[PDB]
């Protein structure tokens, strides 16, 4: 029944309490133990051999960096934050993230201003998501520098990309390696409001091309990609003959706001064939049929390979539906999204 075996670590014994009722309130899963810190939890999990490890990052003494650090260098395990949405909670959340955590939930400081059923729900699900993730895809791999030379393309080309879980560390490795001569790059990452702009501004520093927050109305140009903002839906729009961001508040499509379908059907209609499609990383079926319908318009789509995903789910899906006209490693994919939209269209 209850096969999942998870240790959580905080600092909190209420905090400890709460998330064993909750986990153990499941019945795919069970609370094998606590840890205090870094350094008991060390001892219980060599002990215990938990199948998912939750780690609160907000402790003083030695925190779960370090450690987070050292678990996953010297035999790694599936690892599921816990986050405090305000602002050093998403630098470290991301830095985790980019350190190797699957995932992370959010809960400001308690479960107050939000409740306790929802968070359960979402602490049950990252945790299956957890439990199936391929822990291998998060080998440590340098990006690839791969493409980083040429000139501007036609301000009609552009490249729509989707992701969710494993996403933060597929999206630096795709947009990274692009020169500043790029089309425009449109994305949506499955990810809480406030943290979707963290991510941007980390990209931001990390890669050559600028990388912000879409915001409704704005420009989509080169040698920029633009992040779609949490619990908000990002689209193409088109006002006169140009591109323009589109944010809007619109259900959540696939069960997600921000949606990857609700924004590739948007590409399909008002960029067609000047696009390339990507489907990264992610549980779900959220971009498969908002991708067949930018295949149909003309867009030649990468969908990312198994090995190369934490989560298969997204990409396997759109593949599934035949929307997608090859699978990459995912460290090609920089490079071949590049070269799909740099040939020909323009002429």
């Amino acid at each position: 029944m209850s096969k999942i075996r998870v240790l959580s670590v905080d600092d909190s014994a209420l905090m400890r309490q709460i998330m064993t009722e909750i986990i153990n309130s499941h019945s795919d899963m069970e609370m094998v133990a606590t840890a205090p810190d870094p350094l008991v939890a060390r001892d219980l999990i060599k002990k215990f051999n938990p199948d998912v490890l939750t780690l609160d990052v907000e402790m003083p003494r030695m925190d779960g960096l370090d450690f987070l650090e050292k678990l996953m260098r010297l035999r790694p395990m599936p690892v599921v934050m816990v986050s405090s949405l305000t602002g050093k909670g998403s630098e470290v959340t991301l830095r985790a993230l980019e350190l190797g955590a699957i995932d992370f939930v959010t809960k400001p400081q308690l479960g107050i201003r939000e409740g306790m059923l929802a968070y359960s729900e979402m602490i049950a699900e990252k945790v299956r998501t957890a439990a199936r993730a391929r822990i291998a895809a998060h080998k440590p791999m340098a990006a690839p520098t791969t493409l980083k030379a040429g000139p501007l393309l036609s301000s009609e080309k552009l490249i729509a990309i989707g992701a969710s879980t494993g996403g933060t560390e597929a999206i630096r490795h795709v947009l990274q390696p692009l020169p500043l001569s790029s089309p425009a790059v449109i994305i949506t990452q499955h990810m809480p409001p406030g943290f979707t702009r963290s991510f941007a501004e980390r990209l931001n520093k990390l890669c050559q091309i600028s990388v912000k927050e879409a915001e409704d109305g704005e420009r989509v140009l080169p040698g920029h990609a633009y992040i779609a903002p949490g619990d908000k839906h990002m689209e193409l729009a088109r006002s006169g003959a140009n591109y323009q961001i589109k944010i809007h508040d619109g259900p959540p499509v696939n069960r997600h706001r921000p949606s990857v379908d609700v924004l590739f059907h948007s590409v399909a209609k008002h960029a067609g064939r000047n696009a390339v499609g990507v489907i990264l990383t992610g549980m779900g079926n959220d971009g498969a049929a908002g991708m067949l319908a930018m295949y149909q318009a003309g867009a030649w789509t990468i969908a990312q390979n198994e090995a190369s995903c934490v989560v298969f789910g997204m990409p396997r899906e759109a593949i599934n539906m035949g929307g997608v006209s090859e699978v990459v490693d995912l460290s090609q994919v920089s490079q071949q999204m590049l070269a799909k939209i740099s040939a020909g269209q323009a002429i």
